[PDB]
């Protein structure tokens, strides 16, 4: 482009990145950040600054729960977003929410235990839980997420059948795939149900910083609303700075965070991603992280609006995140709609990957392509579906 | 001005810092001044410029192909036996790899067999993953085959599943020994007959200090990668904070692990840093760094051994290790570990108690030479000698 940038695609190829769609396909499938938008040059400066500032400490074993400057700032950010306190001793760094989920699925759950999810939820997270030998059971949901009465019944009947529910897994903000955000009242009702049953909630909040309506912020987290009692919240830098960095964090009450941090995993290896955590820490410290979020939210808003505008079959416009959730209103089945996408040369994500739908649902990402290409994809899709 | 400064080498940043005034021969840490900070800075700079956006996207699940290719070639060259890239899986460090194996290839209650002395923090991972540890007798060459055979038989006759045998055959932590070829084969033969997995933790494999000497081939290679998983790391060669290592197995097991939801969800377990390190392998800078670092470690080993020679008499013994980070001092003869540790305290020196690593005959003490320059190792040894005498 016309401004200095390292965000080229010369190595955006199979064997380097996770997946590349077939040549000639306009790819609205994965919730990936458009390559040109990935902040490569910003991270280059961050590694340069972190290695200069932290010196040899950047390459030694890191403080087990994560370097304190990052714990301190991450706690302050959570508190500012929630309007509710969060102490640094509640923060544990991770090497990404994928690893965090593996950790919780094998440390706070045992093979055979049940995990309760919404009818629709993160498809790859389900695979982590299943591959860790956990049993998944879906709970009824509406446009605001999991239904308290259904969770209550599911937990009651599980207990009556003698089944151990290890935890309830929830993505309450900019839901993958529906885009919904659970409102405050529903958050409280679910917490009250889970508290009565004394069941842990795992709150996966990967899109929390990606509200697209400027000066609008999501409701407080389940974890904060519960005073961090029996809730673990998972956050990540994947959807804000780059998934390849393999860096995230975990918020819990002091006792649970401390218990987790004394696991041999941390005692042996130290901070789960020390060098990269220090790079990112310099971005939080300087204000560059928030400047980058302001730009990225604006980039996502432009893309969301282009795709929605070109598409305007039902769609609830999301307040944030990466995805639009299209619902057939006329009874068209998912296979026919996907066949239409194939005719259009457009890749989208089948709703059935995420669970049970009211009729056909389709997830379209706006995070991976510029507005003009999203409009082209929308035009080709609507021609094919016509 | 060296970038390997210690201005942030403080509690809350690094994992641990000994009390002020203590000469710290405890942890097997790399001396801060020797950590290749400038080298890694250039590696991040080059990787981000050359790989561009691909350095920050989700990485290829088993790890970026250039690293898979070169790590397989390095394994093959070291073993003198083939290794294909599809046998390599990148990890975020051996600690994470052990956690993965202890929860995916073992279930709560399963037994892991170890040597009487082995990695203390590795035992902690296994115990915290709800595994049962059972120790197997060892000698100067490592685990004894007859003892392993009896332990596996006893487990089978009791109905107790053995998930794997854990072994560090080269530059052993804490004894420093290197298992010779003949013992490697005898142990593989026992394990093969019982069909029990071996997890071969080889964190020090690149740290031979004799310039024209390489360790024997890995257990994994000797077994044709049948029922062995080998774990390697950049922690002891480039920097533990990088949180990058790799895993070698047969194609089937490597592929099976790599299809786990963990990898499908998160991609390569440490993508951006892996590409920085890849640029160092590709240029030869990694090997030139190893040449220089091995010479630094050799100087430290020789300084510490030389300054302890006055202690090595009448039952107090020290076998000089061919590589790695550690010396193992055996006192025996009714020597008391606590008394020896009290002497180290009087000397203002921190060492590692043998009982941290398991059962020893007599008293054993682990002393690291990796974290201090020769002059300070000599001063520490002099003070220890005075206190112990």
């Amino acid at each position: 482009g016309s401004v200095p940038s390292l965000s080229h695609t010369r190595q955006w190829r199979p064997g380097v990145v996770q997946e590349v769609a077939p040549a000639g396909v306009l790819d609205l499938g994965p919730g990936y950040i458009e390559p040109a938008l990935l902040p490569v040059r910003l991270l280059r400066g961050a590694y340069e600054q972190a290695l200069a500032e932290y010196g040899a400490a950047a390459l030694g074993y890191g403080h087990d729960p994560g370097a304190q400057p990052l714990r301190d700032r991450l706690a302050a950010r959570a508190a500012a977003a929630d309007g509710l306190p969060c102490d640094p001793d509640q923060v544990l760094l991770t090497s990404g929410t994928s690893q965090a989920l593996y950790l919780l699925a094998t440390s706070l759950a045992a093979p055979g235990d049940t995990v309760l999810t919404e009818e629709l939820c993160y498809d790859l997270g389900q695979r982590i839980f299943r591959d860790c030998s956990l049993r998944l059971r879906q709970v009824a949901m509406d446009g605001s997420g999991m239904l308290p009465d259904a969770l209550d019944r599911a937990l009651t009947e599980g207990a009556r059948a003698g089944a151990k529910t290890a935890f309830v897994y929830l993505t309450p903000t900019h839901h993958n795939p529906t885009g919904h955000t659970m409102p405050l009242a529903r958050r409280r009702l679910l917490l009250e149900v889970a508290a009565r049953h004394d069941v842990l909630i795992v709150e996966d909040d990967a899109y929390t910083e990606l509200s697209l309506i400027p000066d609008r912020t999501p409701p407080p987290s389940l974890a904060a609303l519960a005073g961090y009692r029996r809730v673990v919240r998972l956050c990540s830098f994947s959807k804000t700075l780059g998934p390849g960095l393999r860096l995230g964090w975990l918020l819990a009450d002091r006792e649970l965070a401390g218990r987790l941090a004394t696991h041999g995993l941390f005692v042996s290896g130290g901070s789960l991603n020390h060098t990269t955590s220090l790079a990112v820490s310099t971005l939080l410290a300087s204000g560059a992280y928030d400047r980058h979020l302001d730009a990225f939210r604006a980039q996502l808003r432009a893309r969301r609006d282009a795709l929605v505008g070109a598409l305007r079959v039902e769609l609830r416009t999301p307040e944030g995140g990466f995805f639009l959730w299209l619902r057939a209103g006329d009874g068209a089945d998912e296979r026919e709609l996907l066949d239409g996408a194939a005719r259009a040369g457009v890749r989208i994500a089948a709703g059935s990957r995420f669970g049970t739908t009211q009729g056909a649902g389709l997830r379209l990402a706006f995070s991976f392509n510029p507005p003009a290409l999203l409009e082209q994809a929308a035009k080709r899709l609507t021609t094919a579906w016509s």
